[PDB]
């Protein structure tokens, strides 16, 4: 038990406006560190149909682009590729000890498939909860590491539905000022609607939610 007080602040049968949720969500993220805020949606698509799949990018108005300090962990000539692409910090596995000793001045981590065993094994504990672990479908692990770095630097994050017909993406951290959070949430919804597939029939956004790492979900009105 660590949530009776957390359950009293949210009405489960209420559809909140994006601004109310933006303010409310900050009070649900009363946990350690800076909690990642995500928007989740149930889409009106047939997930087994390739012509009804949703994949795209959203340029969020706050938090991304240049200002993001990217740490790239790689091996061989991939370190050179990462340097050429402009990652803020680049290192081989030797840099894991630096993070272990308390170094943490980066906002995002990208890595090549070959350093992941050691990365996930030595840092899954620290980075995992903070939402900083490179992950194949978060698009932060791949051999085309120069491309990954340039995308984030450009301020774009990718999204795609999963096999259950759900989709989601991080839109900020709990500490963000509510108006910035609200701006980012609206930006993701606008991007998502512009990606409604041709033949999708019926309601596209069946229900939309805002949530933190390990908190209750808040249902929101996508058109507020
Ligand atoms: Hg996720």
């Amino acid at each position: 038990k660590r949530y009776r007080a957390l359950l009293e602040k949210v009405d489960p049968n209420k559809i909140y406006t994006i601004d109310e949720a933006a303010h409310l969500v900050k009070e649900l993220a009363t946990a350690k560190f800076d909690e990642t805020v995500e928007v989740h949606a149930k889409l009106g698509i047939d997930p087994r149909r390739s012509d009804q799949n949703v994949r795209g990018t959203v340029s969020l108005p706050h938090g991304l682009g240049k200002q993001v300090r990217v740490l790239a962990i790689a091996k061989g000539e991939k370190i050179k590729e990462a340097e050429e692409a402009g990652a803020d910090y680049v290192g081989g596995e030797e840099i894991i000890q630096k993070i272990l000793d308390g170094w943490m001045d980066f906002d995002a981590v990208v890595a090549t498939p070959d350093v992941m065993g050691a990365v996930g094994s030595k840092l899954g504990r620290i980075l995992g909860p903070r939402g900083l672990l490179p992950n194949p479908k978060a698009g932060t692990v791949g051999f085309n590491i120069g491309e990954i770095i340039r995308e984030i630097k450009a301020g774009r994050i990718e999204f795609r539905n999963d096999k259950t017909g759900a989709i989601h993406a991080p839109v900020g951290k709990a500490c963000f000022p509510p108006e910035k959070l609200a701006d980012n949430i609206r930006a993701f919804i606008r991007a998502l609607e512009a990606h409604k597939p041709e033949g999708a029939k019926g309601t596209f956004l069946r229900s939309v939610y805002v949530t933190t790492t390990m908190g209750p979900s808040v249902r929101i009105n996508p058109h507020s």
